[PDB]
This record gives structure tokens, sequence and C-alpha cells, in this order.
């Protein structure tokens, strides 16, 4: 998350944070997620295509930092990873960037929801905020673009959603942005996802309820001017994920 706030999971307790085991047994940070349900998270397919083995990843719920434990966390292993079959990447964009993640826990559990632990509603179907409407992201992502580091505390930021028609200029992205996609950026270009944000939450408010409107997919640069941040369009995958679900 290029500028925004630091934060803790009590602002954002459906959050999950995702990492992967490696051979010799060290384990990095993969991307982001959200718990849709006690055993089920939602996220993109870009942050596992290379590695498409459910055994390498482990999913914490109830965590505010990157490489320490948080007080009240859960760990799980990923009973079942499924990515959306007409995934597709070009240069910039990533079509049908959606992923599900079945997760255990080592006892057989999925989620006990608490006071870090909260599951976030889908929107209904076709259903989105109009342009304008100022959204929250959440994420352990870069804070500059020329970072090395991830933060070790987790950020939210706001931006505001971007049309399609707008979205849709050659300025901005041309054909490479979908009816698919979401768009939303900051006015000043001051603030924006990143990577490590990938598969994170885009959380509006919409008829009085905080619903998951978009997951973070991918954009040009970050925090650029005329290149906002592109997110999964949460509400036109309603029948892949009651499917798979
Ligand atoms: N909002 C937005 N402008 N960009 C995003 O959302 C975003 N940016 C990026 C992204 C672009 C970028 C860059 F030009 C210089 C340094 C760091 C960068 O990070 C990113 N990467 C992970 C996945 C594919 C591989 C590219 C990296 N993922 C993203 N989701």
């Amino acid at each position: 998350i290029i500028g925004g706030e630091f934060t803790t999971i009590e602002n954002q307790p459906w959050f999950a944070a995702i990492y992967r085991r490696h051979r010799g047994g060290s384990v990095t940070y993969v991307c982001g997620g959200s718990l849709i349900s006690p055993c089920w998270v939602i996220s993109a397919t870009h942050c596992f295509i290379d590695y498409p083995k459910k055994e390498d990843y482990i999913v914490y719920l109830g965590r505010s930092r990157l490489n320490s434990n948080t007080q009240g966390e859960m760990k799980f292993e990923v009973e079942n990873l499924i990515l959306h079959k007409d995934y597709s990447a070009d240069t910039l964009a990533h079509h049908n960037d959606i992923a599900l993640l079945k997760i255990r826990s080592k006892e057989g559990r999925c989620a006990q929801p608490s006071r870090t632990i909260q599951t976030i509603a889908l929107p209904s179907m076709y259903n989105d905020p109009q342009f304008g409407t100022s959204c929250e992201i959440t994420g352990f992502g870069k804070e500059q673009s020329t970072d090395y580091l991830y933060p070790e505390q987790l950020k939210m930021t706001v931006v505001k959603l971007i049309s399609h028609r707008e979205c849709q200029q050659p300025h901005y992205y041309g054909s490479e942005v979908t009816t698919k996609m979401l768009c939303a950026a900051d006015p000043q270009w001051k603030t924006d996802s990143c990577q490590g944000d990938s598969g994170g939450p885009l959380v509006c408010s919409l008829q009085g309820r905080m619903t998951l409107t978009g997951i973070v997919s991918w954009g040009r640069g970050c925090a650029l001017k005329d290149k906002p941040g592109v997110y999964t369009r949460v509400s036109h995958f309603l029948p892949w994920i009651r499917s798979h679900t």
C-alpha cells in the first residue's frame, strides 16, 4: 500500500495473509485474501499460478504483522486450491484473476470467528457502487515502488472507483480493462495498491453493508499518474464462487 495508514487486523478482520513454504523450509509472503466463509478464502489466481501446489501454502487469519505472530491468530493449511480455468495474462492485465482457497487447520478446523477474525459479505450480482465512491484497500504490499522490503505492519488506504469509460481511455489502460475489472485510484495519484497487495480486499459500503467489491489484481507501476489500480470485479463472478464453494 502506497501512502495510506498503518492499521491492525481488527479494522479488516476478514483479511487473510498467504505465505508459501520453500524447499529448505523458509516461508515467505505471497499475497492477501479475504475470508468469505469459515472454510473459504478468496484471492487472485496470479498469486499461485507459478507454484500451483496447495501443500506449498500457509494461510493466517487474525494476523496484523508480516513476520511476527499476532495474539489470537489462526494458521491453516490449504485443503483446496481452486484457480480460475479461464485465467490469462497479457503483458499487464490479468483476466479472470480470481482464486479460492479452502482452509483447514492441522486439527481439521475451519475459521472460528473472533474479534480479529470475521467474514466479509459478497455483493449482490452485477451491483457495484457508482463511480467516485470511496472504497478501502488493505495489505502488506510495498510502501514505495522502489522498496526492497514489505512493511512489517498491515496497511490500508482509500481509493475512489473510476468508471469503465474513463479507465478505457488510451491514456489510462485502453482495452486492457474489461467489464469484469474495476478501476480505482486517488484523485492526486498519491495512494494505491502495489506489489504484495495482490489478492487482497477492495471493500465498499453498499446498502449499509461492508462488501467485497474487488480483489487487488494489477496496475502499471504504483501510484502513477493515469494508471489506476485494477481489481477483479467480484459482482461478476458470483456463479463461479457459488459453484466452487
Ligand atoms: N495499483 C497498482 N498501480 N498496481 C498494482 O496493483 C500492482 N502493482 C504491481 C507492481 C508494479 C510495479 C512497478 F512497476 C515497479 C515496482 C513495483 C511494482 O509493483 C504488482 N506486482 C506484482 C504482480 C505482477 C508483477 C509486477 C509487480 N502487482 C500489483 N497488483
